[PDB]
């Protein structure tokens, strides 16, 4: 699997990617000098959690093409952009490691978090490695990095064994947290990389990401190992934590630079928990917004209080029996059938378990759309547009163009399992329907 | 060289295959966790014997794609099917090793031996690995296999060194039957495989192949090592031999699981001898097939009995004077000239000695094809295809697309020494010709 | 990166190549049993010297296809030819190593030095390895070569460690001139090769290249190590030097067979110096061609002489102050504004240092293209094509299809850093522009 | 079989033609007042020589339409033109008799010998029948021709019997050179013709063809009977021979006007000999043209001389053993494999006997065309066009539009019997291929 992201001479620059599982897309950007396969400890964990894992090898690494041009984060980000846009990812998560954290920050800064839902920085480069007078928080001076490039250029194959010795802290973790064979694989992967990329990459490590950080608006995670020899905890993540206080901060005690393997247990737990909290966070801001739209079509009274109470209860996690709620809903006086249908449509959408409960009859007859063929013809045209939509504001605003009768019919069209749209889109259709009713 | 056998989200599942040599197609399916390149000891041998070696890497192994789905023999066989159908192999031989034996058994069972001429099971999984109450012939209980999967998931790279230690019986064969460097290569191949496939594959080893075995009708070969630690000789091949007594049975004394390399000497000898006997077997089955087709265009009577008898006599070895047969053939009443031509073409093909007899005149004028330029133009196009053919079924099935008049002309095209094709191909043209005449 | 050079049954014979840098094309043909990546010591050096490095893996080696047919230098040359003709290289340099030297000689002999400007033979096979009665200068008898093939067929993986032991003279150079890791990588590369190619290749080493040598007319280089164990200096290069006295002869003191890595220092120095005489020639012919095009749009007078003189001055290396040149240029009477822009665009292109000089105002307003959107729409369409261009002749001829207004605008489009094209391509755009003006 | 060559208000002017045999097209134009069937003596003979006999009936004669307009040689030639172009004849020979000779002269003169390879004039009308002061070589005065027209208009049926008495010289040849029954058939044919054409035709006999004769550039033949009463030998053919000395001149002793039947023996001998010399003529001009093109891709040396010598030997008739040539060809140093393939393709084409030699292996792999699918796709498209081609220049010029790689593949497409084209076309493909190689 490859993805053209550029062109070099007679050749074209292709990047070996890998997309597995089904669900919320999680893009994993690796570090130096490994490849996407280095994520295998996390890949399995994310896949077991029902995510969609997407990994790719950076240019000049792994199975990607090995050009002698374009080794800068402006290019590295452009590559990531092409990948995201080629796969057309939406509400995706960017997880970076080593070099990878730089790609994430730069992409967010340059291209914006349109497709991004959350970000994670494992063993970060941010905000700035280069140690200068104006940047005293820098890890090392210019001379140091120039030394690495020269070291790589001398004998890159010999460089790797020494490199990996501080990458995993083998004087501590070899035989225990990382096997002999596991290191040998890392070496082979390092050798498989491009000779030019191997020497070019180090100059990119001291990139100034300070300008990029303020552009990070989506929920972020900053994880780092205290025993990181390559990227000192104080010169990297701790100063990054100050530049981004809103980000969730995690310090793994005594973890080397390559904590992805040595401390896979902790890294997975922290990463999975973060994605869980971010999914729930954006879900709750969505549900409450849906609530206000739903309440906007309910006459002010003690019944509106009950409905608002039952909505807050299911949104929180106080799982009420879906059968009980629907039973209560149908037997409500002074409530429009259309309103009951909208409510029933919302309750089925939000309640975690369907509990083998068949689609309620009173909702179907409410969202039938008068059984008028004209209402359904409009509904199908709308459904076609809602299929290619993934965002709330996007789906809702294009739905407001259709009549209230068509919207109601289109809603039952989804309720009766005849149509499929993402939950966010469905909420948009609900809110758009409630908005039509709120006018009259 | 790859062959798409599936699709996995944005990517497509491609399998790296390899087709070399010219002759009888022999498909080699490898085992866990190596690739098609592990056959290199056998590949060379088959090539030196004039066979056509075709090897491919299983999904998640070798250079094939590494998907996270479809790790079951129903998929593995379906994959194999796509390969066979894409190359359009005819009279092909399926040879399986370790996991490979499962694909052969399952394919034959599900898809049938239409394209298959013979099969071979080296280090078999059959009939059933899983040890239960209803299946006491099982090698190991469920707990054993679950233990392997967990071990792989822990550190697959570390797992390999231990795995290969019982794979080659290194405490016995290292330094003698298998070099240190050779093992190192096998490990790299194991590491190159998919991380997911490595953990998924063990669960497929205890597949119940008992239902598959009875479907095996083509000549079979059962080779196995007595010193096989992974797959105990008694729990696998010996009980497999009972379920298939007709199969040629070979036990290599003191051979490990990976006898393909350690005991390549013995394996080559047994396989080459087996392929010789099976091809010779189907050749006798071929002559009888030719007879029934020729008789299918001859009107039932006392003459039809004589013709059938004279065919049986020459096929057996009762060498009749070629001149006498031709003399008798021509001087037959109630026999179509076209029928005399077909018979005459067969008699020249089967009789061992030509005895300096010049091409019969009555045969040429019978297969001339009315002297029609259009019929010959079609004949040449068919002859071109029949030259690159080596198998009966291959030549026969591609000839059935041409008109009966073109087939008759193409037969005479070969009779007049204007064309040269292998005996099997020529028979294919005869059976295809007789098939068209039997319709009218 | 691949290049189809043949076909074998269902598969196609593809060779993994690699084209980097911009300038004089230098093709690097590797030896047994490595791949193009082994040139990395020279590749980096040649790239730093402004050459265009093109490397490819021979059939059955590296990432190229592994056929079991066509392992002879007549085929090896046919492969190289396809590579050369596909990339359409002109004035190219062929550098061969080990087996590579054979490919070079045979191509020149059979196809001629039409595309070739110079050749280099490192660790040559020439003129003849096989020791016979008619060739007493042979290195080793027939039995020797037959022994190697038998050794490879026996255990190619074990063979490699032994082969590489004399390839680098590890008893002398291991730990000093070549690291442990470096050899380990070479072994992996050797294993990655085709099993069949590994055994077939040795039979090609004793090819008679004596008939091929006289066809070498382009300037040649013969480098060889005195401590070359695989190919003895006296049996190979010294007798080759006699058959080709005009060739520059270099003997690296105490260098093994794999001098490309162990003695890269000397090899680079010798190769670069040889290539240097050739590089400057083709570079100056390009600049003078640019000059004559520029002079072709300047009205004949005392001013035309000055411009021609100032162009020759910067072309040679008499770097005049860029600010001074621009200053003189703008304040010139009888000079078209468009002409001033073209000149200003050339001076910035040729002058080695930009000297922090901001983009000149008079040039931007000269290459603005009348501010017409239509001129820019054409310019953008042209710029898109010029991005994928690499050659002067290639970029120039496709630019002549656009209007003079579009070319001028596209020129400023690049001048304003809004576009990026290689220097050769930019010159093509200039020459294409001057050619349009010379018509009116 | 008819061919519309004109139009009438309600009728359409159709001419009954006839095309038989396969090979070089020979158009036979009859005389007054017979039809194409009078050529039956010549038709049978020419067919036995492997020619393509094409005969047609002139307007108002035989089975052709019988219009009352357009009875002049400007129209008669235009009719012939329509016939030739409709059948798209190439390298055709025009043979005329009586009136027919005028059509040949007029067509060649006005439309040119584009499709014409050679011409023949049997019982010529040329150059001028009308006897005047400026043309004293005229056969008869105006009064004579006017007398014929009046005789026909009086009683055309009675006219025929008298006419045929001088047509065949019945006072000498009746009962001997022409039977009673043979004449009776001619009378019927004369009667079947149009009444108007019978009277109109004589006025066309005294057409001035003096302006047309110089246009004859193709090799010509002038046959005539000494006892020709209708057209006196001296007033027609002998003065024509002076106006065209290059033409082959044949005088049949004691032959009447209708020598086509009476002296069919002699006419056949002379015509067959003339066509043989003309058919061979273009073949020798072709072989020498192919040679120079083939030699144009061979490097100048002692080898170029040998190849040129061996080509002259096979072209001549010194049939060298085909196997020997191929054996010599393959074992040639300093010769490109592609060149060896081209040469081998030519040698198989030119050598009269194939000697049961199977298609050479070294040629197939040389003309494979790199095994590139794109090259074959181009090859097939070119092959489609080459099938409808019959001429060298025609096939060659349309082949020059395809790439050299496609041309090489298309050549092997024909060599491997996968395609069928006339020898002239194949040569065209060869010369077109050699032309591309000579450029680089």
């Amino acid at each position: 699997p490859f993805i053209t992201v550029g062109q070099e001479n007679s050749t074209s620059i292709d990047l070996y990617y890998e997309d597995h599982g089904t669900g919320t897309p999680v893009v994993l950007i690796h570090g130096f000098p490994l490849s996407g396969h280095s994520w295998e400890r996390q890949s399995a964990a994310l896949l077991d959690a029902g995510y969609r894992v997407i990994t790719y090898d950076r240019r000049g690494f792994g199975q990607s093409s090995q050009p002698t041009t374009g080794y800068d984060y402006d290019t590295f980000a452009a590559d990531l952009n092409t990948v995201l846009e080629t796969l057309d990812l939406q509400d995706a998560v960017l997880v970076g490691f080593s070099m990878g954290t730089g790609e994430v920050a730069r992409y967010v800064s340059s291209y914006g978090t349109a497709r991004i839902a959350a970000v994670a920085f494992l063993a970060s480069l941010e905000p700035f490695l280069l140690k200068t007078d104006d940047n005293p928080d820098g890890a090392a001076p210019q001379e140091f990095f120039d030394g690495i490039v020269a070291a790589v250029k001398a004998d890159r194959y010999a460089f790797y064994t020494g490199f990996f010795n501080d990458f995993y802290n083998l004087d501590e973790n070899l035989g225990t947290r990382i096997s002999e064979e596991a290191v040998r694989n890392s070496w082979n992967t390092a050798a498989s990389g491009g000779f030019f990329a191997a020497a070019a990459a180090p100059t990119t490590w001291y990139t100034d990401f300070r300008a990029d950080i303020p552009r990070i608006d989506v929920p972020a995670l900053i994880l780092h190992g205290t025993g990181d020899r390559t990227l000192p905890i104080e010169n990297t993540a701790r100063v990054f934590h100050k530049a981004l206080p809103s980000a969730e901060y995690v310090e793994v005690e005594g973890a080397p630079h390559g904590l992805l393997w040595t401390h896979a247990e902790e890294v997975n737990t922290a990463l999975l928990a973060f994605l869980a909290k971010a999914q729930e966070a954006q879900k709750q801001k969505l549900l409450t917004e849906v609530e206000t739209y739903v309440l906007s079509i309910i006459p002010s009274g003690p019944l509106k209080a009950e409905i608002a109470q039952r909505l807050e209860d299911v949104f929180a996690g106080k799982n009420t029996d879906l059968e009980v709620l629907m039973e209560w809903l149908k037997t409500r006086p002074i409530l429009s059938p259309l309103t009951k249908g909208i409510l029933g449509f919302v309750f089925t959408l939000t309640v975690p378990s369907e509990r083998g409960l068949q689609r309620r009859r009173f909702v179907q007859n409410a969202l039938n759309g008068n059984g008028d063929p004209n209402n359904m013809d409009k509904a199908v045209k709308l459904y076609r547009k809602l299929k290619r939509e993934i965002t709330f504001h996007g789906a809702k605003e294009i739905s407001l163009s259709y009549s209230a009768g068509a919207l109601a019919s289109c809603m039952g069209l989804i309720y009766n399992r005849m149509g499929a749209v993402t939950t966010e889109v469905a909420f948009g259709l609900v809110c758009a329907t409630c908005e039509q009713i709120a006018d009259s």
